[PDB]
C-alpha cells in the first residue's frame, strides 16, 4: 500500500545477479511467487532472494538442478552471489550503504549458507560423487568471516562431519525356513531346493532395501537413459537389474525344467512363492514372476498350465489381474494395502518419462522450463513422501547373496538367450502336440512343497 525508497545496489556490470527482472530472463506463473522459469542466474537469484525465503523452491532445485545445471556450475554460481560488491559511492562521496547491508547483503548471504546447508544434508551423493567439489565447498567455508554466520558455518560443517562418517527388530522375526538346502552350502541353493517362503522372504528384503535408497534424482530428466546414467542413477538401475535378472530367472526355471511333472511342480512353487509375494505386499515380486509368465516362451507352454491345481492357477490369474486395464487394479490395492510393501516401480517410471517427453526443457534467449521441473518433482516427491516401515524378517546372508549374484543369461547375450529359451520351449511342448512328450527328471531330489505355512 505504500513503495519505499528503493535500495542502492552495485551495477549489473560488476554483479550479474542484479540485472533488471524481464520477460527475456526470467517468466513467472499466474497463479510468494511461484516461477515458471529463466535463466540459471536468475534461478540462482530467486534461489538466495532478499526479501522472502522460499523453502519449497529451495527444496524443488535441489532436487532436479542436475537436468540443468551441473553441481560445480551450481557451487561457482553460490560463490559469485555470495561475493557482492558494495555500490560505487554518490556522485557527493552512508545511509543507503548501512541499508544496502542490513536488508541486501546479510539476507542473501544467508539464504546461500541455507542453501549449502540443505545441500549437504539432504544430497550429500554429489559430494561423493566428486570430491573437487566439496574440497571446494570446505575451502569457501572456511573462508567465510562474519560472528553472525559462524553459526551456519559450523552447522554445515557438521553436517559433512555427520556424512563423512557413514539389524534391530521391533517385534521378534520369524525363524529362517529351510527345505532341501541346508545353511552355508550355498553351491546347491536352487529356486526348488530352498524354501518357498523363505526365497520370498529374502527377494522381499532385497528388494525392499534396493527400492529404499532410490531417491529422486535418479530420476528426475530421465537421467538413468541418458549418457551418465552409471553416476546419477546408481540405485534406480540397480533396482531396474534385479527386476531384469529376476524376471529372467524364473523363466529359466519353468522352460530348463524337460520334465514334464517337473515343470508343473517348478510352476507350483514359483505361485506359491507369489503367494508369499502377497502375504508381504511385495508388489515388485508379484510382477516380476508375472512377467515372467507372460513371456512368450513361457505363456504358450498350455500343458503346463492345464495341470496346475485349481486353486494356484486361480492366485496366478489373480495376480495377472493387477496389470490389466493399465494397472487399474494394481493402483487401487497399493493404495488400500498398509505397510511394510514394496510398490512397483515401473508405473512411477513411465508417469515420468512420459511428463518428460511432453514438457518441454526450455520455455530471446532460451529460459529453463522449471514447471517441468516443478511437474517431475512433485511425481517423485509422492513417492518419497510415502510412510513405509521395515520388514520384520531376519536376513539370510548366504541367500541374500544367491539372489544378488543371479546370472541366468550365463555367456549370451539377450537376443541370443530368449532365441535359446523360445527353442528349447519349442522342445518341450512342440507346436500342436497332444501331450507333452517325456523327458528324463534330470533332479534327484524331491519336487514335493513343504507349503507356504510356518513353524
Ligand atoms: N527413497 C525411497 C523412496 N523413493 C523412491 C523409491 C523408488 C523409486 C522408483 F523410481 F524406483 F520407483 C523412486 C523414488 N523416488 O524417486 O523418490
Amino acid at each position: 500500500y505504500f513503495q519505499e525508497q528503493p535500495l542502492r545496489l552495485p551495477s549489473p556490470e560488476v554483479y550479474r545477479f542484479v540485472v533488471k527482472d524481464s520477460e527475456e530472463n526470467i517468466v513467472f506463473e499466474d497463479n510468494i511467487p511461484i516461477i515458471k522459469g529463466g535463466t540459471v542466474v536468475k534461478l540462482i537469484e530467486r534461489l538466495t532472494y532478499h526479501m522472502y525465503a522460499d523453502p519449497n523452491f529451495v527444496r524443488t532445485f535441489l532436487t532436479t538442478y542436475r537436468s540443468f545445471c551441473k553441481p560445480q556450475e551450481l557451487l561457482s554460481l553460490l560463490i559469485e552471489r555470495f561475493e557482492i560488491p558494495e555500490p560505487e559511492p554518490t556522485d557527493a562521496d552512508s545511509a543507503d550503504l548501512k541499508r544496502f547491508r542490513k536488508e541486501y547483503v546479510q539476507p542473501v548471504q544467508l539464504r546461500i549458507l541455507n542453501v549449502f546447508r540443505h545441500w549437504v544434508e539432504h544430497h550429500f551423493y554429489d559430494f561423493e560423487r566428486d570430491l573437487e567439489l566439496l574440497e571446494r565447498l570446505e575451502s569457501f567455508i572456511s573462508s567465510v568471516r562474519g560472528k553472525a554466520m559462524k553459526k551456519w558455518v559450523e552447522s554445515i560443517a557438521k553436517i559433512i562431519r555427520r556424512k563423512k562418517q557413514a539389524i534391530t527388530f521391533e517385534s521378534p522375526p520369524p525363524p529362517i525356513e529351510w527345505h532341501i538346502s541346508k545353511p552355508g552350502q550355498f553351491e546347491t541353493f536352487d529356486l526348488m531346493t530352498l524354501h518357498p517362503i523363505e526365497i520370498a522372504r529374502q527377494l522381499t528384503l532385497l528388494e525392499s532395501d534396493l527400492y529404499r535408497k532410490v531417491q529422486p534424482s535418479e530420476l528426475v530428466g530421465s537421467v538413468w537413459t541418458k549418457e551418465d546414467k552409471e553416476i546419477n542413477s546408481p540405485n534406480l538401475l540397480k533396482m531396474i537389474r534385479h527386476t531384469t535378472n529376476l524376471t529372467l530367472w524364473f523363466e529359466k526355471c519353468i522352460v530348463e525344467a524337460e520334465n514334464f511333472e517337473e515343470r508343473v511342480a517348478v510352476l507350483s512353487r514359483i505361485i506359491e512363492i507369489l503367494q508369499v509375494f502377497q502375504d508381504l505386499n511385495n508388489f515388485n515380486g508379484v510382477l516380476e514372476i508375472v512377467s515372467a509368465v507372460n513371456s512368450v516362451s513361457v505363456y504358450r507352454l498350455d500343458h503346463t498350465f492345464e495341470a496346475l491345481q485349481e486353486r494356484k492357477r486361480k492366485i496366478l490369474d489373480e495376480a495377472v489381474e493387477l496389470s490389466q486395464d493399465h494397472f487399474k487394479k494394481y493402483l487401487v490395492k497399493l493404495k488400500s494395502i498398509n505397510p511394510p510393501c514394496v510398490p512397483f516401480f515401473g508405473i512411477y517410471l513411465t508417469n515420468i518419462l512420459k511428463t518428460e517427453e511432453g514438457n518441454n526443457d526450455f520455455l530471446g534467449k532460451d529460459l529453463i522450463n522449471f514447471s517441468k521441473r516443478r511437474k517431475v518433482a512433485e511425481i517423485t516427491g509422492e513417492i518419497q513422501q510415502y510412510q513405509n516401515q521395515p520388514y520384520c524378517l531376519r536376513i539370510e546372508p548366504d541367500m541374500r547373496r544367491f539372489f544378488e549374484n543371479l546370472n541366468p543369461m550365463g555367456s549370451a547375450s539377450e537376443k541370443e538367450f530368449t532365441d535359446y529359451l523360445f527353442n528349447k520351449s519349442l522342445e518341450i511342448e512342440p507346436r500342436n502336440c497332444k501331450q507333452p512328450p517325456r523327458f528324463p527328471r534330470k533332479s534327484t531330489f524331491s519336487l514335493k512343497s513343504p507349503g507356504i505355512r510356518p513353524n
